[PDB]
């Protein structure tokens, strides 16, 4: 009872912390610019510092779990995250802020992968694993909405006070991490230093190239050089992993078609969800003119609906195949994305027009999330959960930017076609506002079209409700 | 008053009669084969003579209404259909049945397209036209189900009495149409005999080739010759229509993207509806073992649901665009088809596994069909409505076989994949029955894919509610 609650909260705390930090950091960018006197490059670098280390230290963090221990790695990561958040709060110049953000991203990349391995190992297959997966999914949304609310609330005094909010809750997690999580005293495995180094180099180079491409121009020497470095590092990693004991990423796993389909669905679904949340935030905080507080408190129905959906999916996964639940959730998600696409324009009441799509989509996402997570880590084995979980988190965090960039490009092209301007929102006339509203409602259609493929690829799962939701 | 009801029922009764006769002809084939000792070729000729005469002379029937008179043409078509129905029952040799069916199909082709023209040119734009369209679409399914019931319950004594049920219906049509509909009083036009003859012979050649394809083969010289003749006839028709005084198929109004998209949507939607009806009837009769009478009794809720959907759509079209209603109906129908594809197999109870999908699909079809046809008959002209209606009915009745053949091919391939057998379903064991059940449940997914492409392509309609459902 109490032990299970403590264990699931300790496992899910890292996702809550990371999402809260990201949301609060993105909310209070321009007060930071005013106080620190930063340029556009500094504004980009503040967010880029997190992503560089988050992406460049994913597989390594997944592998160190067997090298040292999962519990020790979890507390180490949470402690580093808290210390680097304190450094972010105390940071006085641009260099200190960048260093602190890089350290916090290092802690996130060393702590997040181990959470999925912990949820796989601590609880065996059965109802306990289902409930743990539901809690793990719910913590992310709860953290996102809470971070949005607190960041909006703390916009009146200073941006420094916002980072310190990450200190107490994290400490609580540490306390829980010291009690519920146990150690099996299993034999300690080794690490493939060459493969891990190659993977880290390739990931860091790719992330740096992707971030610096649009900002400094494409094919600007640095961009192509970083791309070539990433390609060479990936090729060397693939060559090395062919005959290396305890691979960083086992390629022979990806032969099964069930797992390939599941992972591709994970990538696409993560991209769609990230694009949806970014677009809805921009539309609510830009077009309708809602403040940060109202935008934050308007997503509580989303949290409640997603929790209800996750609970229902956890209850019903023990008898129904994962593809059925995935398509069932997608049905309501696609209904909401169309209702919003057709009957949303500036000047509509919140209650009868905006909250119902939120509730329907949240319920659909609640049913959709659990079966994919259960299928990803199904029948994997202890000595191999690490890389699978690391790849799952990597794909979820990687699908986002590409789809978001495509949607923003479509919206910009539509706005240019309607007769608007690409300037700032705060210096816009009525015609440009109408053009932007129509462009956003048009981009929702492309998001739904992407969801079409996301769901159609999920018809080839093949898993049965006896390999993911029963004991042994 | 009573005049409105009389007009709408008289207009739709031709669709009712055609659908009922087609259903009762499909039902009573084995009895005719036993009685007349006809081979498979005889049955194929019997089923295909009506199709040949219905497709070959459709455009001529739609065009002669302007030169002769719409009311007079409808009267003549109904009388010819009644006489042919009387002749069909009292037959002694194969030739008599063939010629009676040919005459009946000729009459149906002459009379059916004039119904939509009468709807357009008799009831002014507004609520009256909406109600007329709703009832016109409703009694098609009403006639389908009542003809299925009559054929099931009447073929237990004598097959000849099945073809004698059309006489009272034809008599009430002739009386009501003579009493209610009134003369157009328009100046008589002139007919382009050469173009009409070319189009009629091209359509006849195409239908004959399609009929003789499966019976003979795809390599036989007869099929190649028929196809070449059809292509040459189409070339002659299109080249002569360059400077036709009263073109049979005007190409000058096909420069509107909305109209072309609407016509393609009509084609694909009609194909999907025909395929779904045929497949569900075959599934109910073959696998579940239901009798014809039980199937007829079990589809009355489909009629009721379609009526409810039409009633709601007629009122809703006054304020919303065709796109929104079409997509909502497609949403409900997609949900119903997915539920059928997943949770259906032999041995299930009838009540909570077969009524809800039927009702939801009926509501969706009702909400979907009305906006499409109002879009089809919107803004054409008093001198070109006939050809437009003829093209609409031609595409609606032509889309069926094209997709039904593909669906049946997929079903047979899937059946052979699991290792079933080909032939009669009554002589199979449990293995082949299970294989064929899985094949039908798999083909439902392809029908759903056809529906989703239908909706995606109908997303580009672009009409305005004012031009379709607003008066003056
Ligand atoms: C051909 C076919 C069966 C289409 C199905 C799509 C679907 O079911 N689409 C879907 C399903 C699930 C998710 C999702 N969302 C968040 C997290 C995980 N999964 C998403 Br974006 N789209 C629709 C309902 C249109
Ligand atoms: C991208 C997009 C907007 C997809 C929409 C499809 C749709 O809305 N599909 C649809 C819509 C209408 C009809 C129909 N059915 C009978 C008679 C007339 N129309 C049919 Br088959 N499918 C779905 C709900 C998946």
């Amino acid at each position: 009872s109490r032990s299970f609650i403590a264990a699931v909260i300790a496992i899910g705390g890292m996702q809550l912390l990371a999402t809260m930090d990201s949301t609060v950091a993105i909310v209070a960018l321009p007060k930071i610019q005013n106080e620190l006197s930063l340029s556009d490059a500094g504004r980009s670098w503040v967010i880029t510092a997190y992503v560089l280390t988050f992406g460049g230290l994913m597989l390594l963090g997944g592998r160190l779990g067997d090298t040292i221990g999962r519990k020790r790695t979890f507390i180490v990561g949470v402690a580093l995250f808290t210390i680097s958040s304190v450094l972010c709060a105390v940071a006085w110049d641009e260099a200190t802020l960048v260093i602190a953000r890089l350290s916090q991203g290092v802690g996130s990349a060393i702590a997040s992968p181990t959470g999925l391995a912990l949820v796989a190992t601590t609880f065996p297959k059965g109802p306990a694993r289902n409930a743990a997966t539901a809690v793990f999914a719910a913590m992310t949304a709860i953290g996102s909405v809470m971070g949005l609310v607190v960041g909006g609330a703390l916009t009146e005094v200073s941006w420094r006070w916002a980072f310190l909010v990450n200190v107490p809750i994290g400490l609580v997690m540490i306390y829980l991490a010291r009690t519920a999580l146990r150690e099996t005293n299993k034999e300690r495995m080794k690490l493939d230093a060459t493969g891990a180094i190659l993977a880290t180099l390739a990931c860091t180079a790719a992330v740096f190239a992707f971030s610096i491409g649009p900002e400094k121009g494409w094919m600007s020497g640095i961009t192509i050089g970083s791309g070539l470095v990433a390609l060479a590092a990936a090729v060397a990693f693939v060559i090395v992993e062919r005959t290396a004991e305890n691979p960083v990423v086992p390629f022979h796993l990806f032969r099964d078609r069930n797992r390939l389909v599941t992972f591709s669905a994970i990538l696409l679904a993560g991209g769609v969800m990230f694009s949806l949340t970014v677009c809805i935030g921009l539309y609510v905080q830009d077009i309708l003119g809602y403040s940060a507080l109202r935008a934050g408190v308007g997503f509580i129905p989303f949290v409640i609906a997603m929790g209800i959906g996750l609970g229902v999916s956890s209850q019903l996964v023990s008898r129904f195949s994962p593809r059925v639940l995935t398509i069932g959730g997608g049905y309501l998600l696609f209904g909401a994305m169309l209702y919003g696409s057709f009957f949303m324009h500036r000047g509509v009441p919140y209650f009868p027009n905006l909250v119902m799509p939120i509730v329907v989509g949240g319920i659909g996402i609640g049913m959709a999330v659990v079966p994919l997570t259960l299928s990803a880590i199904a029948g994997v084995g202890f000595d191999q959960i690490g890389p699978v979980s690391a790849i799952a988190l990597m794909l979820q965090s990687l699908g986002g930017p590409l789809v978001l960039a495509v949607i923003q490009a479509v919206i910009t092209s539509r706005t240019l076609y309607l007769g608007g301007t690409t300037g700032p929102v705060k210096f816009m006339n009525d015609v440009q506002l109408a053009a932007l509203d129509h462009a956003y409602t048009y981009g929702l259609l492309w998001v739904a079209g992407a969801a079409i493929i996301v769901g159609g690829m999920a018809l080839f799962i093949g898993y049965t409700p006896q390999q993911v939701a029963h004991a042994q």
